[PDB]
């Protein structure tokens, strides 16, 4: 039952049992009905955490590998184990998006959300890919983001958390996947300035959500222009509402 | 190979892959050789994190658990978490009974493992409710008492293991036995006996000891003075690398 799986997913989120949360939301998605905003946020949070554990572990192990021979081999083989899990996680999400979520999305908002998610999961694949395979992955990420960006540019107000979150993540893709920092800065700054210029369209209910992401844009711009900071930000999993 | 497993465990720790770390250290223990201090720390860290994820989730789900369908889902989720928690504790306790306690050739390692036995039965006592609770609590207390007597006879009051034992035994009295006076007494004595010999320590020994002495002091403050925060129990890595 759908309502039950959603309730179990919420409970799992509170317990920080993100594998359980992801299993619940994958089952919900596979029933083939369109997700509510709340259910999208549950799916997004679940997979962000499940993939994030591997992304974190990957950066640590990759760094250790580079720091150093038999030690270097162990670090390599452990990295590869983590990579296999990471690819499997990304493939699950991408399949859900291709098979169910994107083709059945009856609203532009949800379609943008999912096209952005497709860009994100291909981008996480691009973080670890090499050789002929990487080119294909990078092109998939870019195509998904570009389609999301065009739909959002005509459907959504500049203050819309999804539009902001997409701008943030697409900017990061330019910066670190394409190694295009000027383009990354231009995209982020444009999105920030358009939101400022159309603050009249930012509902009171959306203020907290939208301004959080405006802050992430600013902080990435501070980092990228030499004003300091920690690791660049990407979008929260829960961009708008509950 | 033991050296390889240990190197994999250290890598896992860096990655925060605690299931991997615990699998490595379980395999090491099962080869039947005594652990080094470093290996004990790896074992202890691995299982602290593996069980800890369940202890936190259990407290959240229990709290939420205070409509029929909703109540049942919460209960059944709690029970699933409890089953994982018991399975984790049973693995640890089995390793302790089969390999670590009977092979421990020094007082420090013997106390470390008897404390760990007390700890994992204590984690069982946090969730147990029925005929088996009495059994579980008695096992925790007996393991702690034996650790306490050995460490009182054989180890210096500044020893991070002796201090960590005092901390955890104090918490056992406070929250498992509902004996705050005794919990207080135990912690305060351990703190005071360590204060008297702090001048004797190296810089690195001072750091380790004072970290646990701070946890003792914080629990004493919390318990006598009041406060909302969660009491401290011992770090998994008490002394050294």
């Amino acid at each position: 039952d759908k309502n039950e799986l959603v309730q179990k997913a919420k409970l799992a989120e509170q317990a920080e049992r993100y594998d359980d949360m992801a299993a619940c939301m994958k089952s919900v998605t596979e029933q083939g009905a369109e997700l509510s905003n709340e259910e999208r946020n549950l799916l997004s949070v679940a997979y962000k955490n499940v993939v994030g554990a591997r992304r974190s572990a990957w950066r640590v192990v990759s760094s250790i590998e580079q720091k150093t021979a038999a030690a270097q081999q162990m670090a390599r083989e452990y990295r590869e184990k983590i990579e296999t899990e990471l690819r499997d996680i990304c493939n699950d999400v991408l399949s859900l998006l291709e098979k169910f979520l994107i083709p059945n999305a009856s609203q532009a908002e949800s379609k943008v959300f999912y096209l952005k998610m497709k860009g994100d999961y291909y981008r996480y694949l691009a973080e670890v890919a090499a050789g002929d395979d990487k080119k294909g992955i990078v092109d998939q990420s870019q195509q998904a983001y570009q389609e999301a960006f065009e739909i959002s540019a005509a459907a959504m107000q500049p203050t819309h958390p999804i539009r902001l979150g997409l701008a943030l993540n697409f900017s990061v893709f330019y910066y670190e996947i394409l190694n295009s920092p000027e383009k990354a800065c231009s995209l982020a700054k444009t999105a920030f300035d358009e939101a400022i210029a159309e603050l009249d369209t930012l509902s009171e209910e959306s203020y907290k959500d939208s301004t959080l992401i405006m802050q992430l844009l600013r902080d990435n711009l501070t980092l990228w222009t030499g004003g300091g900071g920690s690791r660049r930000g990407t979008s929260p999993a829960r961009m708008a509402g509950n």
